[PDB]
């Protein structure tokens, strides 16, 4: 699709058989989801946002369908109030910025 | 131009006669720049995201040039870790998300 930015770029994603809304975010280097139970072992990560840093748990090789396009990659889980799809999964599904 | 997201989408902006580097950010409603001098009256504002809220100075009707494209809109200035061009100016240069 082509998505204009007059409104927040919110899309449905499917992860773990649940549907969630997520923001398409070119300003996030990684993908961050609200607290959920994901499979396997995690690794620690600190990510910084506008107000400072949060500790998140890194899971790898996670499938997530973003608007019907399957991506498989690293997903961080921690105390974000919005699910953010960042560049790591946006390149997989072939997303670009055009102007 | 077409920008892939293997790397951070950083572009040069021209604002208040200085060239700065800033991130094209689909996940920021607002344009938030590092401490700089801007002419005008401004208003205090609080913006938040990951990590909490920060106080910025709101300046309205600032002309920014983003890669040669002229944009007018609100610019917030303050202790942001990175220069962010948010959706309020990305729509003005005709920026879309495509996949
Ligand atoms: C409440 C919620 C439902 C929402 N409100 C909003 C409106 N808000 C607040 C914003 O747009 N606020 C912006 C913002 O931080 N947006 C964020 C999404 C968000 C929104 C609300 C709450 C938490 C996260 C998303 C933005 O792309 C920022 C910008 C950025 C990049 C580097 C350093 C600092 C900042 N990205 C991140 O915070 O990325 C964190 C990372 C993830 N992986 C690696 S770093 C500001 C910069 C203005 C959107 S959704």
């Amino acid at each position: 699709p082509q998505i204009t930015l007059w409104q927040r770029p919110l899309v449905t994603i499917k992860i773990g058989g649940q549907l969630k809304e997520a923001l398409l975010d070119t300003g996030a280097d990684d993908t961050v989801l609200e607290e959920m139970n994901l499979p396997g072992r995690w690794k620690p990560k600190m990510i910084g946002g506008i107000g400072g840093f949060i500790k998140v748990r890194q899971y790898d090789q996670i499938l997530i369908e973003i608007c019907g396009h399957k991506a498989i990659g690293t997903v961080l889980v921690g105390p974000t109030p919005v699910n953010i799809i960042g560049r790591n999964l946006l390149t997989q599904i072939g997303c670009t910025l055009n102007f």
